[PDB]
């Protein structure tokens, strides 16, 4: 048991699907998984671990931001000898031919937080995924018959940002969808020596429109599952 | 109405206490409300509204984190009407005159995130509570017979810290207590033009049972209640 | 004795109001303190001590800017057992609805100076007063029949700001008064654990009225706050 | 022409490899390209054009360091239609299991540069390789039976760094090599919108020994220029 | 009339000597200019302005911290027509064979001052002196016989650094001496256009000895420095 | 010795001029130099020694950018008992009263690269020229009969900068020329404890024939050269 997570060392599956909403974790667990088994509810942050075509895998939300996720993957990674984390969450576009819906693969993640800086000197930290579990997701992609595009992610820690210039920079560098994570995991995943990948989901469009909670915790949102799920069964060969 | 609160304008008081644990929301409405009703849980944040000694009041949880906490104090002013908000959790001692259990008002908090540079030009920001409601809390601190001790608090971005110098820092300039939140609600108060007010209890040191532990965490909140009554008149 | 205070332990008082003019120091030894006598004049940075209502009070100006605040309160509070320290000075406002003359009294400082990253490790250190101390203040003038704003204030280190953009910022987060000391006085005071408090009087929007009245004021309301600050 | 390129449109291939030294590029003008012309010269930054199994490719130096690469990468792509850049250079050590000569792929390049910040608002920037490029070098690898390691490198400002300490953080965060233009190249690539990987032989060991400037541009080396080449012909498919 | 300096255009010479203690602006007045006569008094900051050796030429203090020098400095040069500024002040020394009593020209100034970062975008700007007025400084003192030393200074903010490490960086990089507003004057003189320079005596290693010599010499160093300029 | 560097102690003289043109190192020893050879060229950054009026001294490339001519100039400190290093090349102009073919001398350099914020801990570090060096050149360039300008320059990371707002900026303060390479080398002057310099002809305009352009090139190189001489007195 870790000071955020009431578990113990097996409850968990070495690969452990991570959204941000817990209970988009129970869905995946309930709608994915066989034998699902809820091995955490702390501070309502589900966690479940279960069996996909036999590989047992785990789900367990992460919450918002960064420093929220920061905990729960270090504990993950440090007590519960995880070994691999997939983000599947959601993210808003900011390029104009990107679409809701559409997935993407980020293999690397901006961020306008200062938790890389401090762990490297006030440098710059290229905050990227593992490249297999990157290309497993695109294998995957590929035999779903699923589009998928892959590259930046801006990882912000203000959902509602008081600089909206800053969208003409992230789309100037082309950044495919902005959400607020996935550089704190990778951060995470190479501080403590873990591997890791982020799925989005866009949500909704910086520039125009959104979807609604319902529709983000339940609908489509199915295809990064699958891929997330079928690509780690890729990286068990 | 928002992608993180499904309720409307009306659902919510115009203040509004809250804990990180969505589930210790519930357990203040639970314990200290009277007709309390629960008004959002799109992502299990669970919210709750009923009323404490005839005086209309909200709870709801925030999350850990500047970055969760900013979403829905935010969408709380700007979009539910909220007036004030009241956070009330716990945070690490790093002082040795600071003991477990003590109830920390926190009328600055210093920080470790970027947040508040990127709105204030890169400056230094002095992310404070509202003089009005950190004294309310001093005072019906004062009534309920309980002890309170004012001063800085320290957000931080990261839990699990990779830099443990920042603790020795942290003490040389005396901050009473560490936790995760303050200088992000801070910061939208003074953006979105609202009230905002952090108290905590401290529930570790750097360097005692559940039934005392139970009975300081209601002590804190009672405070948080007592203080709006206060604020009221 | 040290570097910039030429005299000994002893000299002050616990207690110590601080002009930014040094000729203010002065003025206030002789209207509002009793049996006064000099115990400073370094670099024509005049010092007094005395008693107010029978308590003990020192008088005496930091000069303009960070820096040279922070020489003095260090020296003060490290060398002369100094325990409180209220400065007293004057602010331009940005706000609409803050008007000349008014009372401000500084629960934090904002700032453009360097000076807290370097003893914070490039963090953001609240730079803050003691909150007795400003309940103090805003209870004393209260008493006096004033009306106090208690806020934020920032501590600027270019008096003439290539940029005046900022202006604008500080609006939108509704600081009270631009100062010049505020944030270094407080970084001094949490660095040597110390109580220190900034009361500042609008003296333009970025005569008699002026000092027989508000500043008079200002200094009433600051040691009345001492006082109350005592019991 | 260009202020550094005394060429026009046509004389470079939509595809050049770029190694910090200009003899290392005649080099392998020599060594692996068919009719390999010349076709710059300005500052002794020499330019090759050639054909490498039918294919048309370029080989040019593009100097030492993050200003410099960046000046010639941005006119090549900017002013001569080049659209992908592969740096074939040479970084050194700082993992203890990591030894001269070995290959290395940069999907990722962090850096002490402050040019990425200067372009992206003061924030972090993920200098990220393209990653089909990535994937055809990773490839191209498997084919030839060459070892390769896919991670982030460090692009340094200062050769001798006044700070030791930093290798211990690279070391920590497992920089698989630190050469000096990598994530200039991929600022640039992304500003000016090219593609770009980069390429490395390992040279030598921070925490140990090193080799000879000959060696640098002759000796194998040969390895990542036959990886280079290879993986255009496989994006080419 | 300027909000710090209580004159008129034409009260003060093209050409300003600038002690930080306002006390000696006063003593270099009586000391080495001729048919003195003060133009300012606003916070016991004393100006004068006389001739030497028939050349105009003015004193007057600017205080301790950059932000104080930045003040008067910026009113100078745009409010008084002041072209040329000489900071003439003391300094400590961290290197191990610069002496006490030694003379130092700043042809630069290095800072932990945030000053010129808000005025070049955050970026590296060189605060450095007028070549001329190093060179006539540094003709001036071989014509007294004084051997100069010309170098690097740093201007810090915190008189009371919270860490003392950053005096070993000093070293390493080869500053001359340790003072608190060269890097400010100079930034404001390109700011606004003007020339200045910052000559220290060193007092320290981080009476008549002093006065009557050292310091007397530097005041020297700089009035005929000037002259020399104008040829 | 080095790995830019195929020489050894003694080939090179105790003063080097840097071009940042290979090419015009070897234009410069063929040029002014008597007996010159080729004491280096492992990346095509050919250096050269020869005698000028019978003083010893040598010409190499530096390369384009700080963190080019920092390998350079630092091995050549440590690593060749190099003393002085003097800059010669070309810069562009910003200000109006500076017109082309200005011979520019930078005393300082401002630049927009972190190397030196981080060998001064995050300070301001003024990165000067020599003092003496900029005097022996200043009177040399009177000898020649021509007048030079003494100032700061800019040393800009990204000769294509993505900030165009910069030069306003550069010009507000006055900044002479703007190169590539002068703030670099100054560092390393400091750090390794040598003595350096820079000179600039202004090639451009950020608002004449060729034989003027050379004429030009070659008073700077003369002036290099001269105040070396002068600097030996
Ligand atoms: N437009 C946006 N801006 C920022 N974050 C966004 C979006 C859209 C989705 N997300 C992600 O969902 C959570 C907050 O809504 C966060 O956990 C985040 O990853
Ligand atoms: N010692 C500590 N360091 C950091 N955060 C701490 C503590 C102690 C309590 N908290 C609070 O609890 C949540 C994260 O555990 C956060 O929401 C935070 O307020
Ligand atoms: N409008 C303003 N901007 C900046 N500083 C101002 C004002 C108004 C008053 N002060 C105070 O006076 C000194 C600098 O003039 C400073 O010490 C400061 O306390
Ligand atoms: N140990 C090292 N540290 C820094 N750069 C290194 C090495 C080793 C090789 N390189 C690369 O080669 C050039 C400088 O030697 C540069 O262009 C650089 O890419
Ligand atoms: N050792 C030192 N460290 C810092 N400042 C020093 C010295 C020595 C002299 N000064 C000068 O005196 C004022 C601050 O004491 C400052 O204005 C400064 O010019
Ligand atoms: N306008 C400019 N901006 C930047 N660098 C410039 C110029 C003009 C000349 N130089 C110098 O030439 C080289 C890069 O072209 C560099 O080595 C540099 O010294």
């Amino acid at each position: 048991a870790t000071p955020h997570i009431n578990a113990e060392m097996g409850d968990f599956a070495d690969v452990v699907l991570m959204p941000g909403d817990p209970l988009r974790a129970k869905y995946i667990a309930e709608t994915f998984l066989e034998d699902a088994r809820e091995v955490n509810n702390v501070r309502g942050m589900l966690g479940f671990t279960g069996t996909y075509k036999g590989r047992k895998i785990s789900v367990m939300g992460h919450g918002m931001g960064i420093p929220s996720c920061s905990i729960y993957t270090k504990e993950l990674i440090t007590d519960f000898g995880v070994k691999k984390i997939i983000r599947v969450g959601s993210c808003g576009a900011v390029l104009p031919h990107v679409k809701l819906r559409d997935v993407v693969i980020g293999m690397g993640a901006c961020t306008d937080s200062k938790v890389n800086r401090i762990r490297f000197k006030d440098h710059d930290f290229a905050a990227i995924a593992d490249f297999d579990m990157v290309r497993n997701a695109v294998d995957a992609a590929k035999a779903l018959g699923i589009d998928a595009r892959v590259g930046n992610l801006f990882s912000a820690d203000l959902f509602y940002s008081p600089d909206g210039e800053m969208f003409d920079v992230m789309e100037k560098y082309g950044i495919l969808g902005v959400e607020m994570e996935a550089a704190g995991i990778y951060g995470v995943a190479a501080e403590f020596g873990a591997k890791a990948l982020t799925i989005c989901t866009v949500s909704d469009h910086i520039r125009t429109h959104e979807q609604t909670t319902a529709a983000e915790r339940q609908t489509t949102f199915n295809d990064m599952i699958k891929i997330a799920l079928e690509s780690v069964l890729l990286g068990d060969k």
